[PDB]
C-alpha cells in the first residue's frame, strides 16, 4: 500500500441561517451548482479529507455529524472517520477523512478565537483544526466575521485577531502565527465582505446576477478590493468567482435576493454579496490546485447558499533513513550567502534570525546582523556570510528538496519577532548558489523582506 504524494481536500462553508438543513445536501459535497463545478464522472470518487465549516448552525454536533456521514456514505459508499469537530457558539468545523487515512493523521489540534470587545464579543469569531497528514501539516480555519457593508475594517481586524490568537499546529514554532505553521492553510467561512455599490443600485445588481455578468459586481467586492490594497489576507489565494452572490436569498427558493432594510436587519441593506468564501495559503512550490469553487443551487433552507471548493494538495511521506530521525545526516547541509533583511521598522535594536524546520532537530539562532540605512530610509540588516550552516536530519534529496525553512527576524533587546517568512528547498540545483527570497510579515502584515542566496547539499 504506497503512501500518497497527492490528496484531494473538500472545503465547505455554509451559513445555515439558524435553520435545519434539507433532507438532501449531497450537491454540496459533489461540487454541483454554479461556478467552477466538479465533473459528473468524479461523483463516486471520495475526497481524502472533507472539511465542513458552518455558521449560524442550529444543530448539535451529534445531529450534524450524522447528516454529514450519511451524506458522504450515500455519495461514496465510504464510512468516513471523524478527525475533529469544534464549535464556538454557532460556528462549527468538522473534519472527516477516509478510513485508510486514520494512521496517517496525527497531532490533531482544535482552537477558537472570539472577536470583538463587550458590545462586539458574543457571537463572531473562528474555529480551527490542524493535523499532520504523514509529513504534511494541514490547517483549517472557519471564521464568521463581523456583518454589515460599512464594517469592512472590523472584518480586517477580526482576521488579524484570528490569525494572531488561533493556537493551531506546532507550538514549538513560537515566532510563527497560523499563516506560517502549515504546508497548506485553508481559511473559509462567512467572511461577510459585501459588494460595495450604492443601495439605489440593488435592482441593477440583481439584473446583472440574472445575466451571470459578475465582472462589475466583483470589481466592488470588498474582500477582492481589500486584498488588492493589502489590507487583509496578505499572501492568500482565492480561485476566480464564477458563481452568483451567495447572500442574501429569500428562504425556500433561490429566485429572489432579499436586500431591503428591515427591523430584523437593524435597518441595514444586504445588497447581494459573496459573503461565503474559501481562501488558501500553501508554502512556496508546494502543489495546490483548486479543482472546484462554486455554490449549490438546490439547498435553500438558509438565506445563504453553501459554497464548495476542492483542492489537489501535495503531501509528503513520513520519511525514515538509517540516520534521521534521531540524528543528523552529515551528508546534508543548508548554507546562506549574502543574506539581508530589509525591515520597515522605525526602531534601532540589533536583530538575529531563527531558522525553524521539521528537517532540523531543533530551531537555530543566528548571530546578530549588522544594521545599515537603505537609500530610501529603510533598515537593512546584513548577515553577509555569517549565518550558520544548517544540519538537516535527513540528506536524501527526495526528502530534503520537499522541505521548507521558516525564518523569524528577532530583536536582540526583546526577543520579539519583527518578521516571519518561509523559504522552499525545492531548488533548481544542489551544491549551487541560488537566489532565495521571502516577504516578511508580522501579525500577517508586511514588515520587510529577506533575500540572499542558498547552497543546498544533499546525499546526491
Ligand atoms: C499570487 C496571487 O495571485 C497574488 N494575489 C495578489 C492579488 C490580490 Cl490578493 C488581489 C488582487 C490582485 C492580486 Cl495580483
Amino acid at each position: 500500500q504506497p503512501e500518497p504524494d497527492m490528496i484531494t481536500i473538500f472545503i465547505g462553508t455554509w451559513n445555515m441561517g439558524n435553520a435545519p438543513p434539507p433532507k438532501k445536501i449531497t450537491s454540496w459535497f459533489l461540487s454541483k451548482g454554479q461556478g467552477k463545478t466538479r465533473d459528473d464522472s468524479a461523483d463516486y470518487i471520495p475526497h481524502d479529507i472533507y472539511v465542513i465549516g458552518t455558521q449560524e448552525d442550529p444543530l448539535s454536533e451529534k445531529e450534524w455529524l450524522e447528516i454529514l456521514k450519511h451524506s458522504l456514505q450515500e455519495i461514496t459508499s465510504v464510512t468516513f472517520k471523524t478527525v475533529a469537530i469544534h464549535t464556538l457558539w454557532n460556528i462549527r468545523i468538522v473534519v472527516l477523512a477516509k478510513p485508510e487515512h486514520e494512521n496517517r493523521i496525527s497531532h490533531i489540534c482544535t482552537d477558537n478565537v472570539k472577536t470583538g470587545i463587550a458590545n462586539t464579543l458574543g457571537n463572531k469569531g473562528a474555529v480551527g483544526v490542524s493535523f499532520m497528514f504523514n509529513g504534511t501539516s494541514l490547517g483549517f480555519v472557519n471564521s464568521h466575521l463581523t456583518s454589515g457593508s460599512e464594517k469592512k475594517l472590523r472584518r480586517n481586524q477580526n482576521y488579524m485577531n484570528i490569525l494572531r490568537f488561533l493556537a493551531l499546529g506546532d507550538k514549538k514554532l513560537s515566532p510563527f502565527n497560523i499563516t506560517h505553521r502549515f504546508t497548506h492553510l485553508f481559511w473559509f467561512g462567512d467572511l461577510n465582505y459585501r459588494v460595495d455599490l450604492p443601495t439605489w443600485e440593488a435592482e441593477t445588481i440583481i439584473q446583472k446576477i440574472k445575466q451571470q455578468q459578475y465582472a462589475d459586481l466583483l470589481s466592488h467586492d470588498q474582500l477582492l478590493t481589500e486584498r488588492r490594497e493589502q489590507k487583509v489576507f496578505l499572501h492568500f489565494e482565492e480561485e476566480e468567482i464564477t458563481f452568483a452572490p451567495t447572500y442574501r436569498f429569500e428562504r425556500l427558493t433561490r429566485d429572489k435576493y432579499a436586500y431591503t432594510k428591515q427591523k430584523a436587519t437593524g435597518m441595514k441593506y444586504n445588497l447581494p454579496s459573496w459573503c461565503d468564501r474559501v481562501l488558501w495559503k500553501s508554502y512556496p512550490l508546494v502543489h495546490v490546485v483548486c479543482q472546484s469553487y462554486g455554490s449549490t443551487s438546490d439547498i435553500m433552507t438558509s438565506d445563504h447558499s453553501p459554497v464548495f471548493a476542492t483542492f489537489e494538495a501535495g503531501v509528503t511521506s513520513q520519511f525514515v533513513s538509517k540516520n534521521g530521525p534521531g540524528t543528523v545526516d552529515s551528508q546534508g547541509q543548508i548554507e546562506f550567502l549574502r543574506c539581508y533583511a530589509t525591515l520597515k521598522t522605525k526602531s534601532q535594536t540589533k536583530f538575529y534570525l531563527e531558522f525553524h524546520s521539521s528537517c532540523l532537530e531543533s530551531f537555530v539562532k543566528s548571530q546578530e546582523g549588522e544594521n545599515e540605512e537603505g537609500s530610501e530610509g529603510e533598515l537593512v540588516v546584513k548577515f553577509g556570510e555569517t549565518l550558520p550552516k544548517l544540519k538537516p536530519i535527513i540528506s536524501d534529496p527526495e526528502y530534503l528538496l520537499d522541505q521548507h525553512i521558516l525564518i523569524s527576524i528577532k530583536s536582540s533587546d526583546s526577543d520579539e519577532s519583527y518578521g516571519e517568512g518561509c523559504i522552499a528547498l525545492r531548488l533548481e540545483a544542489t551544491e549551487t548558489q541560488l537566489p532565495i527570497y521571502t516577504p516578511l510579515t508580522h501579525h500577517g502584515e508586511l514588515t520587510g523582506h529577506f533575500q540572499g542566496e542558498i547552497k543546498l547539499q544533499t546525499s546526491q
